[PDB]
């Protein structure tokens, strides 16, 4: 028997599909950075894409743990070009903030149905999203300071290219 | 400057998106096996999905290596239900034979244009596909023998669930 | 279901039996050399016989990998006697060159049928044959220098006797 | 000079060719098991075939050790189809019992000629045949009990596939 | 006996002499960089020159393996000067692209003769050329970004000076 | 600024190109020993050829150390054929004696100019030339004791083929 409601199960399945799209968007940003010759930023984005797949799978295993099941939906075609490095990381921040709000909406839906197990499960993602948004804000800050200077950009590209 | 033809880039780009679809299909098979309580079969498919990502990224990196650019496309919704374990594995075999023909068509195209670099790059996929088809054919032959006997299926689930 | 044509499977199965005979021929050479007290030339021929069996088993596993089966045929009696050291090795070389041409014929047949999997599997043997032929030519060269001087042949015997 | 009679030499040379045939017979049994999809039974037979070849080379070396010469004969085409698993192993047991009687005939011939060296040398094979026949009788007993039940047959396959 | 045709042996020997010139051209680029004070760039070229010698020796050993003979020809004086760092690396890329087409020409010749051993042997060079051209394309892309800014040139020089 | 006289720089640059020719000559000799089936002698010459390049590069580095530049010149085609093993090594010895006298001429020139730094630099090559000459003479003496006995030639081929 499924002990999440269908409404909560749908919200969770929807978020899992959003996490898959996040992964794909970030790979698309890698394709841009690689085309522009910034292999470090592209590497950063490939690691981020893998990271989003772990989020997808966290939702996956929770849905099954609660007796639901996962239905994978079509993945929309992501954007594949940006007006520059900053424009790309700004889109990432905007995306991550939208993901944060999507998670908040599930949390409030679970709280209104008194699904305390799902409220509690989602705490992990609330905390993770703080980290996710702020790592992008940090990079955007460095790019605002570098102000186009290839000297600095080179070293940032190499720094982010070290992400484990 | 791009040293692959536009027609070969498009074939390689297309195949990269087929590898992503292949990854997603196998993840959908996992959602089905998990919904049916076969955590070992599902585990096997999750590993297969990750393996297909490695194929996509081999295409990714070769395209940039030849001066091209990757464009990510929409990913179609895969089926999410099969008529039992053997049906899912028959579909998987059919999918891998389709992938193999897709790979053959690029090789032949590349050969016709005398793109020896791409013909040689594609050898690795030719040899991998043979291994991929064989792995599924072997699982199918065992399930044909088992004739749905639950004790045989349980041992096969535990074995596939140990895949690294 | 078999994914090689019957024609290609027959070609491979025929070459499998050819590798078996190659093994037996070289053992027969070991019987000649062991008879003339050359225990080192005999040791080399017994190593070559064991290597031909690895060749046969490589075709074996590929045939089954592609859904065919193997049928073992009768093995013709090999020659048991040779006019001298260099008479035997020149039969070796002529045999290995016949093997190479048989391999080439399978390659061209597969290529004509667009069986890229078999064309690629055969690359391994095309490269080994280069080595198999070269090792005999080298030995014939060392013989055509020693000019029957048992002092040198005590060393040539000694050296082939060290083959691992 | 030869210090075995020609009759004892012919007896030993015949037995060497018989062990070569034994090796080929078990390899044919492997082609059957693999065709039937039992890679563990097939593995056991491949290991047997390699062992039947150590037997041949022991005769080989004794013959040269007594001043005789080996001559390799044609090898007959082995059977390639059995009715089922148990029939193949039964044919294996029948073959080993025939090999045992063949060894006995040499022993009794060497004993008549007072060739005490050959008599002593053959004790190894006598004792070894006891083990070869026993190991096949054990498998047959398990297969009799399995009574065609595929759940059990699969368990035997896996076990015999671990043979070292 | 030489088992390669004279036309193929000539093409191969010609390529070998082309690899020697390649080595010498990169040494000459080293002489230019060392004169301009870029020890790191010069170091990169000195390692590249040693790498071309391994290419030459690979060709050398294959020729003798197919019963042919190597004849060393005169080496042209390479250019001694370039109009800046980018100019040198553009010359390097143009040379490696010419080397790649030279190799392609041998492969198409060997394939027309059905000289499969040589077609197969040249695969290694087809794959290596992909990397040789791409490593130079990557250097040229960073140099474009640096745009003559010495603080970035120093960064690239010390990095290329790390090449092992 | 250059602190060697242009005359000394031209002599050093000339010798650098002479060491490059020496490397090429010794490789040509390897082409001859390999054509003749003496792989160990061929091996010795290949090792000598690499050693020759270290000599070249010691001149290279000293020229830049004194503020000069290197200019690479064309490399003449070497001979490829000797009348026998001893003929090749006699030619090697005569070449090295020529190199020794070329080095002496540079030392005498530098001495005439009171270029004490270059005089001292060249001491290394004076001592090394004594060795390079001695090792060819040792080999010629062993060839003379061998007196065409292929027994001994084979042992020297193998010994020289062990050179590190
Ligand atoms: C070099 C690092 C490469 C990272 C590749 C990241 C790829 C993410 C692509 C997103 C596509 C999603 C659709 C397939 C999902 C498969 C999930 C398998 C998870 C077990
Ligand atoms: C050193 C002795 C080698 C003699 C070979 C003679 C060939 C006769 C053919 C007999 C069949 C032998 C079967 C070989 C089985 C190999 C199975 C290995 C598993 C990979
Ligand atoms: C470590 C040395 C630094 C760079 C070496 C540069 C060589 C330039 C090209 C030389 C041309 C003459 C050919 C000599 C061939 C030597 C063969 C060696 C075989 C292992
Ligand atoms: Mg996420
Ligand atoms: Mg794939
Ligand atoms: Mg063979
Ligand atoms: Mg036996
Ligand atoms: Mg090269
Ligand atoms: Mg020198």
């Amino acid at each position: 028997m499924m002990v999440i409601s269908e409404k909560v199960r749908k919200a969770l399945n929807d978020q899992l599909n959003r996490e898959i799209y996040s992964s794909y968007l970030y790979l698309s940003m890698a394709t841009y950075f690689d085309a522009e010759g910034f292999k470090g930023f592209a590497h950063w984005m490939k690691k981020q894409a893998q990271e989003e797949l772990t989020h997808a799978m966290k939702f996956y295993e929770y849905i099954y743990e609660r007796g639901g099941r996962v239905e994978l939906e079509a993945i929309e075609k992501p954007p594949s070009n940006w007006n520059g490095i900053k424009d790309a990381f700004e889109a990432a921040l905007k995306h991550e903030e939208f993901v944060t709000q999507s998670i908040y909406n599930i949390l409030e839906l679970a709280s209104e149905e008194k699904d305390h197990a799902t409220v509690s499960f989602l705490k992990w993602f609330v905390d993770e999203q703080v980290e996710e948004e702020d790592q992008v804000r940090e990079i955007l800050d460095l790019l605002e300071k570098a102000n186009g200077q290839m000297s600095v950009i080179f070293q940032l590209d190499r720094y982010l290219g070290q992400r484990e």
